[PDB]
């Protein structure tokens, strides 16, 4: 239930979001492009999904995979915005939810982006306090997938 | 070219941008309603575009709606936070232009959006200047479409 994952955002969860999106979302194409190159890196496997966006070994150079990457910082924005009113929050998880059911992406390959997360938390010094609150996060699209 | 059209924004029309989003963009659960309600009432004939989106007359309270609006407001942030490089703009652009071009959206069709923004800006006390600068915007995404 969304309704039931949305509601695992206890006040510390929602502070500690808050406090490194400060930091990650700083820079949304530097930390975007970062996401998506670690994403492919780690699980080549999913690279098949992006046609769309060419070569994306080419990161940056890339301006398809920079358009996505930027917008991709957008939809995490989004999210945090929505923090204080969980319905508001739900209704553009559902949104996300229904590009990625289209796109025949599962909960748990989903779930693959916590990998990527995790590791860009890690370069900035924020820890595993943090990457279980995003995974916290993701968890709530994963409960509409 | 896209980039031609957003090379062209002057510092002058990104100033009245920025100005105006500072309090359209404020509320964009609010405004973004508000935009896509008025595109309907003034324009029924893009209402079958939107059947993903179930009975919009119900406004505010179809979640459905209500998700799509922000999340088109945070397409809008993203374009006015990408204004002083129009190689990251353009890219941008693109991949928003790709989402319409699949619907089957013409440059023509999506310029009907000038009304309702207008409108919007106007219920702030926003004159015609700044309609003519986001119509400008506007005139970048056209250009990819
Ligand atoms: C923090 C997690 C993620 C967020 C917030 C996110 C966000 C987005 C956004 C905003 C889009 C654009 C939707 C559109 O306009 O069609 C997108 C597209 C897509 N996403 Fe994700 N995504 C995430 C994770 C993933 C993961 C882990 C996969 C795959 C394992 C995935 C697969 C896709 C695919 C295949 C597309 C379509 C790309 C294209 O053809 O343009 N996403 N995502
Ligand atoms: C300020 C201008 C506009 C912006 C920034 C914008 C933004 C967006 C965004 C972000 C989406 C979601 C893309 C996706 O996830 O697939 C969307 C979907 C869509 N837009 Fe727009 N749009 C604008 C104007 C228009 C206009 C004027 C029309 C119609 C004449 C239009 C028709 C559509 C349609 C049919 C969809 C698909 C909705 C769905 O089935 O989910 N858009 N738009």
């Amino acid at each position: 239930s969304v309704y039931d994952a949305a509601a695992q955002l206890t006040a510390d969860v929602k502070k500690d979001l808050r406090d490194s999106w400060k930091v990650i979302g700083s820079d949304k194409k530097g930390n975007g492009v970062a996401l998506m190159t670690t994403l492919f890196a780690d699980n080549q496997e999913t690279i098949g999904y992006f046609k769309r966006l060419g070569d994306v070994s080419q990161g940056m150079a890339n301006d398809k995979l920079r358009g996505h990457s930027i917008t991709l910082m957008y939809a995490l924005q989004n999210f945090i915005d929505q923090l204080d009113n969980p319905d508001d929050l739900v209704c553009v998880v559902e949104k996300f939810a229904v590009n990625h059911i289209t796109k025949k992406i599962s909960a748990a390959e989903f779930g693959k982006i916590n990998g990527p997360i995790k590791k860009v938390l890690a370069s900035k010094n924020f820890g595993d306090k943090y990457a279980n609150a995003w995974a916290k996060l993701v968890a709530v699209v994963q409960a509409a997938l």
